[PDB]
């Protein structure tokens, strides 16, 4: 159908995981669990993790305040959506502590096992918590951490 969807606010605060109404869901051809990228505004984008949600309105999407500042979205604003194939999971990821091992007694956590996407440029946070600015990917556009990602910044 249409791949225009209004911005909602998500119950979910997970910082990689947008919500769709499951008609929606599959309308765009996405199944549980997909990685679609989802443009914004001024150009930017992301990469989600798309779950299904019969409390979303069917002409909407539930995500987070993380992501709506990616996007650089408010409440009430029209994202689009595609499916991202492409992805693979990825090998040198920067992050760039963003408020300036105990490093990683937020990172490590954050992304052990649970596999999520990163695209160059993001902001996202960790639970006190802190931001952290994905400065470096391995595809240079987006990838996933495996358990086998290198992290390779404080």
């Amino acid at each position: 159908g249409s791949n225009r969807l209004v911005v909602d606010e998500a119950i979910n605060d997970d910082n990689s995981v947008v919500s769709l109404h499951p008609a929606t869901m599959e309308k765009l051809q996405l199944f549980r669990g997909d990685t679609i990228l989802i443009k914004g505004k001024k150009r930017k984008d992301t990469v989600c993790i798309a779950l299904a949600d019969e409390t979303c309105e069917e002409p909407k999407i539930r995500m987070n305040k993380v992501v709506r500042s990616n996007l650089r979205v408010r409440l009430g604003d029209v994202i689009s959506v595609h499916q991202c194939p492409d992805v693979k999971y990825g090998k040198r990821v920067h992050i760039l502590p963003v408020d300036d091992n105990l490093f990683d007694a937020y990172l490590k956590p954050y992304f052990l096992e649970a596999y999520r996407p990163v695209r160059k440029g993001d902001l996202f946070l960790v639970r006190r918590s802190v931001e952290f600015k994905v400065i470096e990917t391995d595809p240079a556009e987006y990838c996933v951490v495996a358990p086998d990602t290198e992290i390779f910044c404080e």
